[PDB]
């Protein structure tokens, strides 16, 4: 009854990701590149779609590369005006927490990756604001690697959705012992 | 047999506090001018040191008084060699917590008031490598008043313990789409 992809987004921990259409997965030409990175590349896909497979504990392993396949898969979506606007729905909605930087006034951040190649860098958080990246406050999105958000997501939003671009900050930090300004 | 300021400081949400000597809250010297801003002074007072008392359930009250009149004493004895010392026993465990922004790379934080006048504004945390000020992640702490530390106090300890400085950090957030640095 319940999708793949709709199961694994939903999985604790997982709260930063969108559902990529099974349209986008369809189009090979989308996936470009992917059979080089992932194990068990045809099997991967075919559970992320929900296909049926081919008794080992082995396939323990397929699910692992499904879930690496999917996270490279949705990189690349989230750049796509479908992608953005699930993300934008998530961003509204606070889904990927608030800028911890008093003056930033609790303005509302997008996931991002510091790198697109996978292994180097879990997902991190960009603020809009203070244009600067934090690591996520809550330690079960700290095994989420950020290459399955890349660094240009954030940027390709505000471009298609200005509107949505914060104003720089009233005030600031200013320094101060016994009444006098510091510094 | 445990002591009033030993019980108050291992409270949940406490964890930014230090024990203030009994010495120093008994010179009143150091005490001026509280009594002005604490109703029901000599008892809150009494209560703080272990001392004994006198509608008997209004005793709550004293409570809630013996608890911002410790952190207004807590907020002029942590600028003392003393309370520095203890203060410094804390940041070096950790208790603060760490600086959210990535390329801080965990810089441990000390805590501050953007206030000295109570009422104003909840407890913040300094980190000392970026120079700015965020918000503690956790929610234990959003309803400790920053005046029971001030605004001082980051600034006091690293003049006297200059050697605890951390260095410029080493990098910082370099945005990039499609593999471009985007400016
Ligand atoms: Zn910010
Ligand atoms: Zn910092």
């Amino acid at each position: 009854e319940v999708s793949w992809i709709s199961w694994f987004c939903g999985l604790r921990g997982n709260e930063f990701f969108c559902e990529v259409d099974e349209d986008y997965i369809q189009d090979k030409f989308n996936l470009t590149g992917l059979n080089e990175q992932v194990p068990h590349y045809r099997q991967a896909l075919d559970m992320i779609l929900d296909l049926e497979p081919d008794n080992p504990n082995q396939s323990d392993l397929i699910e692992q590369a499904a879930e690496m396949l999917y996270g490279l898969i949705h990189a690349r979506y989230i750049l796509t005006n479908r992608g953005i606007a699930q993300m934008l729905e998530k961003y509204q909605q606070g889904d990927f927490g608030y800028c911890p930087r008093v003056y930033c006034e609790n303005q509302p951040m997008l996931p991002i990756g510091l790198s697109d190649i996978p292994g180097e860098a879990m997902v991190k958080l960009y603020c809009p604001k203070c244009m600067d990246v934090y690591t996520p406050k809550s330690s079960r999105h700290h095994h989420t690697d950020g290459a399955y958000f890349g660094t240009g997501f954030p940027h390709m939003l505000f471009m298609v959705h200005p509107e949505y671009r914060p104003k720089r900050p009233a005030n600031q930090f200013v320094p101060r012992l016994y009444g006098f300004k510091i510094h």
